């Protein structure tokens, strides 16, 4: 599922998200943004060989088992498909797990490079939430 915007910040936020470990809703509706354009169902290969799977494109080296990345860690013990459901549920519960890790949103590398320091509050103007 592609979502909407305020669609996504609304579904975030009833998940717990605005201002876990201090980061405001805008941060993680802008995070999404740049990790998968909102689509549920994005996924991308890495170099290492592991793959991004989701709304904001959680690693299979760690978090996640895909049964094809020799390694990995599942730190979050879920098959790397269930990041890629339209309810968005399982990428909350593992983000949150991620955020708390030590680095931060730092974690994600579109959020470091395009969200950080920015006016990440336009991303939440004009939503009922």
């Amino acid at each position: 599922k592609v979502f909407g915007r305020c669609e996504l910040a609304a579904a975030m936020k009833r998940a717990g998200l605005d201002n876990y470990r201090g980061y405001s809703l805008g941060n993680w509706v802008c995070a999404a943004k740049f990790e998968s354009n909102f689509n549920t169902q994005a996924t991308n290969r890495n170099t290492d060989g592991s793959t991004d799977y989701g709304i904001l494109q959680i690693n299979s080296r760690w978090w996640c088992n895909d049964g094809r990345t020799p390694g990995s860690r599942n730190l979050c013990n879920i098959p790397c498909s269930a990041l890629l459901s339209s309810d968005i549920t399982a990428s909350v519960n593992c983000a949150k797990k991620i955020v708390s890790d030590g680095n931060g949103m730092n974690a994600w590398v579109a959020w470091r490079n395009r969200c950080k320091g920015t006016d990440v509050q336009a991303w939440i103007r004009g939503c009922r939430l």
